[PDB]
Protein backbone atom coordinates (compact mmCIF):
# COMPACT_ATOMS: atom_id res chain seq x y z
CA UNK A 1 0.00 0.00 0.00
CA UNK A 2 1.53 3.46 -1.32
CA UNK A 3 1.50 6.45 1.14
CA UNK A 4 -1.32 8.21 -1.10
CA UNK A 5 -3.70 4.82 -0.56
CA UNK A 6 -2.98 4.78 2.84
CA UNK A 7 -4.15 8.95 3.16
CA UNK A 8 -7.15 7.89 1.22
CA UNK A 9 -8.28 4.59 3.66
CA UNK A 10 -8.26 7.41 6.38
CA UNK A 11 -9.60 10.32 4.35
CA UNK A 12 -12.66 7.47 4.52
CA UNK A 13 -12.62 6.32 7.51
CA UNK A 14 -12.47 9.54 9.20
CA UNK A 15 -15.94 10.35 7.48
CA UNK A 16 -17.60 7.02 8.40
CA UNK A 17 -17.77 6.03 5.09
CA UNK A 18 -17.04 1.90 5.51
CA UNK A 19 -19.93 1.18 7.25
CA UNK A 20 -20.53 -2.77 8.89
CA UNK A 21 -24.02 -4.33 8.51
CA UNK A 22 -26.33 -6.90 6.64
CA UNK A 23 -26.21 -5.14 3.79
CA UNK A 24 -28.16 -5.86 0.11
CA UNK A 25 -26.03 -4.79 -2.85
CA UNK A 26 -27.01 -3.49 -6.59
CA UNK A 27 -26.13 -7.27 -7.72
CA UNK A 28 -28.18 -8.66 -5.02
CA UNK A 29 -25.27 -10.41 -2.77
CA UNK A 30 -25.36 -10.30 0.63
CA UNK A 31 -23.14 -8.20 2.01
CA UNK A 32 -21.43 -7.81 5.59
CA UNK A 33 -19.42 -4.13 4.36
CA UNK A 34 -20.54 -0.98 2.28
CA UNK A 35 -18.77 1.53 1.18
CA UNK A 36 -21.14 4.72 1.07
CA UNK A 37 -19.10 7.57 -1.03
CA UNK A 38 -22.09 9.46 -0.39
CA UNK A 39 -20.62 10.54 2.46
CA UNK A 40 -18.08 12.39 1.71
CA UNK A 41 -20.59 14.69 2.69
CA UNK A 42 -19.04 18.06 2.95
CA UNK A 43 -17.34 20.48 0.27
CA UNK A 44 -13.63 19.94 2.04
CA UNK A 45 -14.26 16.16 1.82
CA UNK A 46 -15.65 16.85 -1.92
CA UNK A 47 -12.95 19.02 -2.67
CA UNK A 48 -10.27 16.16 -1.83
CA UNK A 49 -12.27 13.33 -3.24
CA UNK A 50 -11.93 14.66 -6.69
CA UNK A 51 -8.08 15.64 -6.50
CA UNK A 52 -7.56 11.56 -5.36
CA UNK A 53 -9.13 10.90 -8.53
CA UNK A 54 -7.73 13.62 -10.74
CA UNK A 55 -4.92 12.14 -9.68
CA UNK A 56 -5.23 8.69 -10.36
CA UNK A 57 -6.84 9.43 -13.88
CA UNK A 58 -3.27 11.57 -15.09
CA UNK A 59 -1.10 8.75 -13.40
CA UNK A 60 -2.87 6.36 -15.31
CA UNK A 61 -2.42 7.76 -18.45
CA UNK A 62 -5.54 6.17 -20.39
CA UNK A 63 -6.41 8.50 -23.21
CA UNK A 64 -10.07 10.11 -22.77
CA UNK A 65 -12.54 12.68 -24.39
CA UNK A 66 -15.06 12.65 -21.83
CA UNK A 67 -15.78 12.20 -18.13
CA UNK A 68 -18.97 10.13 -17.56
CA UNK A 69 -20.75 9.52 -14.04
CA UNK A 70 -23.49 7.44 -13.63
CA UNK A 71 -26.75 8.50 -11.48
CA UNK A 72 -26.39 8.87 -8.73
CA UNK A 73 -22.99 8.33 -6.61
CA UNK A 74 -21.26 9.21 -10.04
CA UNK A 75 -22.69 12.92 -10.22
CA UNK A 76 -21.10 14.26 -7.39
CA UNK A 77 -18.29 12.61 -8.07
CA UNK A 78 -17.78 13.40 -11.89
CA UNK A 79 -17.99 17.16 -11.28
CA UNK A 80 -15.36 17.07 -8.72
CA UNK A 81 -13.09 15.29 -10.52
CA UNK A 82 -13.87 17.29 -13.46
CA UNK A 83 -13.36 20.64 -11.44
CA UNK A 84 -9.71 18.87 -9.76
CA UNK A 85 -8.70 17.87 -13.37
CA UNK A 86 -9.08 21.56 -14.49
CA UNK A 87 -7.78 23.52 -11.32
CA UNK A 88 -4.98 21.14 -10.59
CA UNK A 89 -4.15 19.55 -13.45
CA UNK A 90 -4.41 22.09 -16.14
CA UNK A 91 -7.28 19.96 -18.20
CA UNK A 92 -10.41 21.27 -19.19
CA UNK A 93 -12.66 17.97 -19.95
CA UNK A 94 -16.33 17.51 -20.71
CA UNK A 95 -18.47 16.23 -18.47
CA UNK A 96 -21.23 14.14 -18.65
CA UNK A 97 -23.99 12.30 -16.76
CA UNK A 98 -27.11 10.41 -16.58
CA UNK A 99 -30.58 10.31 -15.31
CA UNK A 100 -31.58 7.01 -13.30
CA UNK A 101 -34.92 7.44 -14.54
CA UNK A 102 -31.66 8.11 -21.67
CA UNK A 103 -31.65 11.71 -20.30
CA UNK A 104 -28.30 13.48 -20.29
CA UNK A 105 -26.83 16.83 -18.48
CA UNK A 106 -23.57 17.92 -19.80
CA UNK A 107 -21.49 17.82 -22.81
CA UNK A 108 -22.77 16.20 -25.36
CA UNK A 109 -21.49 11.96 -25.16
CA UNK A 110 -19.38 11.55 -28.04
CA UNK A 111 -15.64 9.98 -27.94
CA UNK A 112 -13.57 7.71 -25.46
CA UNK A 113 -15.42 7.31 -22.07
CA UNK A 114 -14.07 7.67 -19.10
CA UNK A 115 -16.47 6.83 -16.49
CA UNK A 116 -16.02 7.17 -12.85
CA UNK A 117 -17.95 5.47 -10.30
CA UNK A 118 -17.39 4.62 -6.25
CA UNK A 119 -17.17 1.56 -6.28
CA UNK A 120 -16.94 -2.01 -8.64
CA UNK A 121 -18.84 -4.74 -7.28
CA UNK A 122 -20.54 -7.18 -10.22
CA UNK A 123 -20.20 -4.61 -12.74
CA UNK A 124 -23.80 -4.22 -13.31
CA UNK A 125 -23.34 0.18 -13.37
CA UNK A 126 -20.73 -0.09 -15.40
CA UNK A 127 -22.91 -2.40 -17.99
CA UNK A 128 -26.18 -0.14 -17.09
CA UNK A 129 -23.80 2.62 -18.41
CA UNK A 130 -22.66 1.02 -21.43
CA UNK A 131 -26.21 0.82 -22.62
CA UNK A 132 -26.32 4.51 -22.84
CA UNK A 133 -22.66 5.23 -23.54
CA UNK A 134 -23.15 3.03 -27.05
CA UNK A 135 -26.86 4.60 -27.50
CA UNK A 136 -24.91 7.79 -27.95
CA UNK A 137 -22.16 6.14 -30.21
CA UNK A 138 -19.61 6.92 -27.86
CA UNK A 139 -16.82 4.05 -26.70
CA UNK A 140 -15.20 2.91 -23.45
CA UNK A 141 -11.72 4.02 -22.35
CA UNK A 142 -11.35 3.37 -18.99
CA UNK A 143 -13.01 2.93 -15.69
CA UNK A 144 -12.10 4.47 -12.40
CA UNK A 145 -13.45 3.71 -8.78
CA UNK A 146 -12.53 4.85 -5.16
CA UNK A 147 -12.82 0.82 -3.94
CA UNK A 148 -12.18 -2.24 -6.17
CA UNK A 149 -14.23 -4.47 -3.95
CA UNK A 150 -12.54 -7.67 -6.07
CA UNK A 151 -15.47 -9.97 -6.77
CA UNK A 152 -16.46 -11.51 -9.71
CA UNK A 153 -18.53 -10.16 -12.13
CA UNK A 154 -21.71 -12.27 -13.72
CA UNK A 155 -19.62 -15.62 -14.24
CA UNK A 156 -16.19 -16.89 -12.52
CA UNK A 157 -13.83 -13.78 -13.69
CA UNK A 158 -13.56 -10.74 -11.45
CA UNK A 159 -15.59 -8.21 -12.35
CA UNK A 160 -12.82 -5.84 -13.89
CA UNK A 161 -11.68 -8.46 -16.51
CA UNK A 162 -15.16 -9.07 -17.01
CA UNK A 163 -15.62 -5.51 -18.01
CA UNK A 164 -11.87 -5.25 -19.59
CA UNK A 165 -12.87 -7.88 -21.64
CA UNK A 166 -16.05 -6.74 -23.03
CA UNK A 167 -15.50 -3.67 -23.48
CA UNK A 168 -11.70 -3.60 -24.20
CA UNK A 169 -11.35 -0.82 -21.55
CA UNK A 170 -8.84 -0.37 -18.88
CA UNK A 171 -10.46 -0.76 -15.16
CA UNK A 172 -8.13 1.56 -11.98
CA UNK A 173 -8.95 1.95 -8.77
CA UNK A 174 -7.43 4.31 -5.71
CA UNK A 175 -7.76 1.05 -3.52
CA UNK A 176 -8.81 -2.40 -3.56
CA UNK A 177 -10.95 -4.73 -0.66
CA UNK A 178 -6.86 -5.59 -0.07
CA UNK A 179 -5.36 -2.93 0.85
CA UNK A 180 -8.52 -1.78 3.10
CA UNK A 181 -8.20 -4.94 4.85
CA UNK A 182 -4.22 -4.92 5.34
CA UNK A 183 -5.03 -1.07 6.85
CA UNK A 184 -7.70 -2.68 9.21
CA UNK A 185 -5.55 -5.74 10.41
CA UNK A 186 -3.62 -2.68 12.49
CA UNK A 187 -6.64 -1.07 14.49
CA UNK A 188 -8.23 -3.23 17.04
CA UNK A 189 -11.89 -4.24 17.37
CA UNK A 190 -11.73 -5.26 14.00
CA UNK A 191 -11.59 -9.13 13.92
CA UNK A 192 -15.29 -9.87 14.00
CA UNK A 193 -15.54 -7.20 11.12
CA UNK A 194 -12.59 -8.75 8.91
CA UNK A 195 -13.59 -12.30 9.72
CA UNK A 196 -16.97 -12.03 8.62
CA UNK A 197 -15.30 -9.95 5.31
CA UNK A 198 -13.30 -13.12 4.49
CA UNK A 199 -16.48 -15.04 4.98
CA UNK A 200 -17.94 -12.93 2.35
CA UNK A 201 -15.22 -13.12 0.01
CA UNK A 202 -14.80 -16.94 0.39
CA UNK A 203 -18.05 -16.80 -1.58
CA UNK A 204 -18.12 -13.70 -4.13
CA UNK A 205 -13.83 -12.65 -3.93
CA UNK A 206 -11.26 -13.32 -6.75
CA UNK B 1 -21.01 46.13 -9.83
CA UNK B 2 -18.43 43.77 -8.18
CA UNK B 3 -15.41 42.70 -9.84
CA UNK B 4 -16.80 39.04 -9.66
CA UNK B 5 -19.86 40.14 -11.21
CA UNK B 6 -18.48 41.97 -14.62
CA UNK B 7 -16.47 38.39 -14.87
CA UNK B 8 -19.09 36.15 -14.32
CA UNK B 9 -20.91 37.83 -17.59
CA UNK B 10 -17.60 37.95 -19.71
CA UNK B 11 -17.56 33.88 -18.50
CA UNK B 12 -21.01 33.56 -19.68
CA UNK B 13 -20.42 35.71 -22.68
CA UNK B 14 -17.15 33.62 -23.22
CA UNK B 15 -18.99 30.19 -23.53
CA UNK B 16 -22.30 31.24 -25.10
CA UNK B 17 -24.05 30.64 -22.27
CA UNK B 18 -25.19 34.15 -22.24
CA UNK B 19 -26.51 35.21 -25.92
CA UNK B 20 -28.24 37.67 -27.77
CA UNK B 21 -31.48 37.44 -30.59
CA UNK B 22 -34.92 36.25 -30.57
CA UNK B 23 -35.76 33.44 -28.36
CA UNK B 24 -39.16 32.68 -26.71
CA UNK B 25 -39.20 32.19 -23.20
CA UNK B 26 -41.57 29.51 -21.34
CA UNK B 27 -43.68 32.47 -21.00
CA UNK B 28 -44.25 32.94 -24.38
CA UNK B 29 -42.54 36.48 -24.85
CA UNK B 30 -39.83 36.99 -27.50
CA UNK B 31 -36.36 37.88 -25.69
CA UNK B 32 -33.56 39.52 -27.03
CA UNK B 33 -31.13 37.84 -25.34
CA UNK B 34 -31.35 34.28 -23.98
CA UNK B 35 -29.08 32.25 -21.14
CA UNK B 36 -28.69 28.71 -20.99
CA UNK B 37 -26.42 27.66 -18.03
CA UNK B 38 -26.36 23.99 -19.37
CA UNK B 39 -24.25 24.95 -21.54
CA UNK B 40 -21.45 25.69 -18.61
CA UNK B 41 -20.38 21.80 -18.98
CA UNK B 42 -16.72 21.25 -19.00
CA UNK B 43 -14.10 21.00 -15.73
CA UNK B 44 -13.18 24.28 -16.06
CA UNK B 45 -16.60 25.55 -16.83
CA UNK B 46 -17.70 23.83 -13.40
CA UNK B 47 -14.48 25.28 -11.72
CA UNK B 48 -15.16 29.20 -12.57
CA UNK B 49 -18.87 29.07 -12.05
CA UNK B 50 -18.16 27.25 -8.72
CA UNK B 51 -15.92 30.12 -7.74
CA UNK B 52 -18.43 32.67 -8.94
CA UNK B 53 -21.84 31.13 -7.15
CA UNK B 54 -19.26 30.82 -3.95
CA UNK B 55 -18.33 34.20 -4.44
CA UNK B 56 -21.92 35.62 -4.23
CA UNK B 57 -23.03 33.70 -1.27
CA UNK B 58 -19.93 35.07 0.72
CA UNK B 59 -20.55 38.71 -0.74
CA UNK B 60 -24.31 38.41 0.29
CA UNK B 61 -23.03 37.29 3.97
CA UNK B 62 -26.38 35.25 4.14
CA UNK B 63 -25.92 32.51 6.97
CA UNK B 64 -26.81 29.17 6.08
CA UNK B 65 -26.00 25.25 7.53
CA UNK B 66 -26.53 23.04 4.33
CA UNK B 67 -26.26 24.02 0.61
CA UNK B 68 -28.97 21.95 -1.19
CA UNK B 69 -29.08 21.00 -4.99
CA UNK B 70 -32.54 19.47 -6.56
CA UNK B 71 -32.18 16.47 -8.77
CA UNK B 72 -30.72 16.64 -11.40
CA UNK B 73 -29.70 19.84 -12.49
CA UNK B 74 -28.54 21.18 -8.98
CA UNK B 75 -26.59 18.46 -7.94
CA UNK B 76 -23.27 19.45 -10.11
CA UNK B 77 -24.13 22.76 -8.98
CA UNK B 78 -24.05 22.28 -5.58
CA UNK B 79 -21.33 20.14 -5.52
CA UNK B 80 -19.08 22.45 -7.26
CA UNK B 81 -20.24 25.52 -5.16
CA UNK B 82 -19.56 23.53 -1.94
CA UNK B 83 -16.27 22.54 -3.44
CA UNK B 84 -15.29 26.20 -3.87
CA UNK B 85 -16.57 27.78 -0.57
CA UNK B 86 -14.41 25.04 0.98
CA UNK B 87 -11.07 25.81 -1.12
CA UNK B 88 -11.16 29.30 -1.99
CA UNK B 89 -12.82 30.57 0.77
CA UNK B 90 -11.85 28.09 3.70
CA UNK B 91 -15.71 27.78 4.62
CA UNK B 92 -16.10 23.74 4.42
CA UNK B 93 -20.43 23.23 3.88
CA UNK B 94 -21.98 20.50 3.96
CA UNK B 95 -24.15 19.21 1.11
CA UNK B 96 -27.04 17.07 0.12
CA UNK B 97 -29.16 16.21 -2.88
CA UNK B 98 -32.48 14.36 -3.65
CA UNK B 99 -32.81 11.32 -5.12
CA UNK B 100 -36.31 11.13 -7.56
CA UNK B 101 -36.80 7.57 -6.20
CA UNK B 102 -35.95 5.85 -2.86
CA UNK B 103 -33.27 3.20 -3.48
CA UNK B 104 -34.49 -0.16 -2.93
CA UNK B 105 -30.83 -1.78 -1.27
CA UNK B 106 -27.92 -0.64 -0.11
CA UNK B 107 -28.11 2.13 2.24
CA UNK B 108 -31.77 3.20 0.53
CA UNK B 109 -33.64 6.17 1.53
CA UNK B 110 -34.14 9.26 -0.90
CA UNK B 111 -30.91 11.60 -0.10
CA UNK B 112 -27.16 11.61 -0.40
CA UNK B 113 -24.79 13.62 1.20
CA UNK B 114 -25.78 14.97 4.54
CA UNK B 115 -28.41 14.84 6.61
CA UNK B 116 -31.53 17.85 5.83
CA UNK B 117 -31.28 19.79 8.48
CA UNK B 118 -30.86 23.59 9.70
CA UNK B 119 -30.79 26.65 6.93
CA UNK B 120 -30.63 25.16 3.41
CA UNK B 121 -29.38 27.55 1.05
CA UNK B 122 -30.88 25.68 -2.24
CA UNK B 123 -28.66 25.89 -5.46
CA UNK B 124 -29.84 26.30 -8.46
CA UNK B 125 -28.97 27.96 -11.94
CA UNK B 126 -32.70 29.86 -13.12
CA UNK B 127 -36.27 30.87 -11.33
CA UNK B 128 -38.60 30.35 -14.23
CA UNK B 129 -42.06 30.03 -13.00
CA UNK B 130 -41.48 30.26 -9.54
CA UNK B 131 -43.23 26.95 -9.07
CA UNK B 132 -40.03 24.39 -9.06
CA UNK B 133 -38.97 25.61 -6.15
CA UNK B 134 -42.19 24.09 -4.41
CA UNK B 135 -41.04 20.73 -4.94
CA UNK B 136 -37.80 21.08 -3.23
CA UNK B 137 -39.15 22.88 -0.02
CA UNK B 138 -42.00 20.02 -0.30
CA UNK B 139 -38.76 17.83 0.40
CA UNK B 140 -36.80 20.48 2.94
CA UNK B 141 -40.39 20.84 5.06
CA UNK B 142 -40.57 16.86 4.95
CA UNK B 143 -37.13 17.16 7.09
CA UNK B 144 -38.12 20.09 9.47
CA UNK B 145 -35.61 22.32 8.11
CA UNK B 146 -36.17 25.54 6.91
CA UNK B 147 -35.20 27.58 3.23
CA UNK B 148 -33.12 30.13 4.09
CA UNK B 149 -32.31 31.05 0.34
CA UNK B 150 -32.29 30.50 -3.06
CA UNK B 151 -29.15 30.94 -4.86
CA UNK B 152 -29.27 31.43 -8.30
CA UNK B 153 -26.89 32.54 -11.66
CA UNK B 154 -28.97 35.06 -13.30
CA UNK B 155 -32.25 37.52 -12.15
CA UNK B 156 -34.33 37.81 -15.42
CA UNK B 157 -35.84 40.55 -13.23
CA UNK B 158 -39.00 40.06 -14.92
CA UNK B 159 -42.70 40.07 -13.87
CA UNK B 160 -44.31 36.18 -13.57
CA UNK B 161 -47.74 36.37 -14.43
CA UNK B 162 -48.69 39.17 -12.65
CA UNK B 163 -47.00 42.46 -11.62
CA UNK B 164 -44.38 40.70 -9.13
CA UNK B 165 -41.25 37.90 -10.53
CA UNK B 166 -40.37 34.74 -9.97
CA UNK B 167 -38.35 35.42 -7.78
CA UNK B 168 -39.88 37.97 -6.02
CA UNK B 169 -42.98 35.74 -5.77
CA UNK B 170 -40.52 32.76 -4.25
CA UNK B 171 -39.13 35.37 -1.60
CA UNK B 172 -43.07 36.04 -0.32
CA UNK B 173 -44.46 32.51 -0.90
CA UNK B 174 -41.27 31.19 1.06
CA UNK B 175 -39.78 33.87 3.05
CA UNK B 176 -36.44 33.41 1.96
CA UNK B 177 -33.32 35.54 0.40
CA UNK B 178 -32.66 34.74 -2.95
CA UNK B 179 -28.89 35.33 -3.67
CA UNK B 180 -28.19 36.16 -7.49
CA UNK B 181 -24.68 36.04 -9.46
CA UNK B 182 -26.31 38.67 -11.29
CA UNK B 183 -29.46 40.63 -12.81
CA UNK B 184 -30.91 42.50 -15.88
CA UNK B 185 -29.72 44.95 -14.63
CA UNK B 186 -26.10 44.49 -14.33
CA UNK B 187 -26.19 42.46 -17.92
CA UNK B 188 -27.59 46.25 -19.03
CA UNK B 189 -24.75 48.18 -17.38
CA UNK B 190 -22.17 45.99 -19.06
CA UNK B 191 -23.41 46.40 -22.25
CA UNK B 192 -23.12 49.49 -21.56
CA UNK B 193 -19.09 50.17 -21.24
CA UNK B 194 -18.95 47.90 -24.35
CA UNK B 195 -19.70 50.63 -27.17
CA UNK B 196 -19.96 47.66 -30.18
CA UNK B 197 -23.13 46.03 -27.71
CA UNK B 198 -24.74 49.35 -28.80
CA UNK B 199 -27.69 47.88 -30.96
CA UNK B 200 -27.98 44.81 -28.09
CA UNK B 201 -27.87 47.24 -25.47
CA UNK B 202 -31.15 48.81 -26.99
CA UNK B 203 -33.14 46.15 -27.26
CA UNK B 204 -32.35 44.75 -23.80
CA UNK B 205 -33.74 48.00 -22.54
CA UNK B 206 -36.88 47.90 -24.46
CA UNK B 207 -37.60 44.21 -22.58
CA UNK B 208 -36.72 45.65 -19.46
CA UNK B 209 -39.06 48.50 -20.02
CA UNK B 210 -42.02 46.47 -21.16
CA UNK B 211 -41.69 43.45 -18.53
CA UNK B 212 -38.95 44.61 -15.93
CA UNK B 213 -39.33 44.78 -12.14
O1 LIG C 1 -20.47 -3.06 -9.83
P1 LIG C 1 -21.93 -3.08 -9.39
O2 LIG C 1 -22.41 -4.51 -9.09
O3 LIG C 1 -22.87 -2.37 -10.35
O4 LIG C 1 -22.02 -2.38 -7.93
C1 LIG C 1 -21.57 -1.04 -7.68
C2 LIG C 1 -22.55 -0.02 -8.07
O5 LIG C 1 -23.76 -0.04 -7.19
C3 LIG C 1 -23.98 1.22 -6.62
O6 LIG C 1 -24.94 1.97 -7.43
P2 LIG C 1 -26.49 2.00 -7.06
O7 LIG C 1 -27.28 2.25 -8.29
O8 LIG C 1 -26.82 0.74 -6.31
O9 LIG C 1 -26.52 3.27 -6.08
P3 LIG C 1 -26.80 4.88 -6.38
O10 LIG C 1 -28.20 5.02 -6.95
O11 LIG C 1 -26.65 5.50 -5.00
O12 LIG C 1 -25.74 5.32 -7.33
C4 LIG C 1 -22.61 1.94 -6.71
O13 LIG C 1 -22.82 3.37 -6.71
C5 LIG C 1 -22.02 1.39 -7.99
O14 LIG C 1 -22.50 2.20 -9.09
O1 LIG D 1 -22.22 -3.40 -4.77
C1 LIG D 1 -22.88 -2.43 -4.30
O2 LIG D 1 -24.11 -2.17 -4.45
C2 LIG D 1 -22.08 -1.46 -3.42
C3 LIG D 1 -21.06 -1.87 -2.59
C4 LIG D 1 -20.36 -0.87 -1.79
O3 LIG D 1 -19.45 -1.15 -1.03
N1 LIG D 1 -20.80 0.46 -1.95
C5 LIG D 1 -21.82 0.91 -2.78
O4 LIG D 1 -22.15 2.10 -2.85
N2 LIG D 1 -22.46 -0.10 -3.51
O1 LIG E 1 -37.94 32.35 -18.79
C1 LIG E 1 -37.40 31.49 -19.55
O2 LIG E 1 -37.99 30.68 -20.32
C2 LIG E 1 -35.87 31.45 -19.52
C3 LIG E 1 -35.09 32.57 -19.70
C4 LIG E 1 -33.63 32.46 -19.66
O3 LIG E 1 -32.88 33.41 -19.81
N1 LIG E 1 -33.12 31.17 -19.42
C5 LIG E 1 -33.87 29.99 -19.23
O4 LIG E 1 -33.35 28.89 -19.03
N2 LIG E 1 -35.27 30.19 -19.29
MG1 LIG F 1 -24.29 4.00 -8.64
Amino acid sequence: MKPYQRQFIEFALNKQVLKFGEFTLKSGRKSPYFFNAGLFNTGRDLALLGRFYAEALVDSGIEFDLLFGPAYKGIPIATTTAVALAEHHDKDLPYCFNRKEGSLVGSALQGRVMLVDDVITAGTAIRESMEIIQAHGATLAGVLISLDRQERGRGEISAIQEVERDYGCKVISIITLKDLIAYLEEKPDMAEHLAAVRAYREEFGV
